[PDB]
């Protein structure tokens, strides 16, 4: 509350560390469905159904331009990529499997880097 603060967690490396995680997601072999924004002209249903499209390239641009106020808003966008994927893709599809794999991969890196 006012004039009553928990001890200050060192957040000075978060930016660099989120960039590293994101590089690791970018270079994973199952990243291909997620690297670029879904083409809303060419994929029927996507525009209407997915209210907040997100992709790795869009996260990278936001990250690089100081549009994440903190590491939680970064994790929310990453998770959004996978939540969108689950919304639109059957579990038993290449893309559906890709999303589950990437989510797992991300969640481990996140925990190992920050928790």
């Amino acid at each position: 509350s006012m004039s009553v603060k928990k001890p200050k967690r060192d957040d000075s490396k978060d930016l660099a560390l989120c960039s590293m995680i994101l590089t690791e997601m970018e270079t994973h072999e199952d990243a291909w469905p997620f690297l670029l924004p879904v083409n809303l002209k060419l994929v029927p249903g996507y525009k209407k159904v997915i209210k907040k499209p997100m992709d790795f390239s869009t996260i990278r641009e936001k990250l690089s331009s100081g549009q994440y106020p903190n590491l939680e808003t970064f994790a929310l966008d990453v998770r959004l990529v996978f939540d969108n994927c689950e919304t639109f893709n059957e579990d038993d599809s290449d893309i559906g499997r890709a999303g589950h794999n990437m989510r797992k991969y991300f969640e481990k890196k996140w925990t190992d880097t920050f928790k």
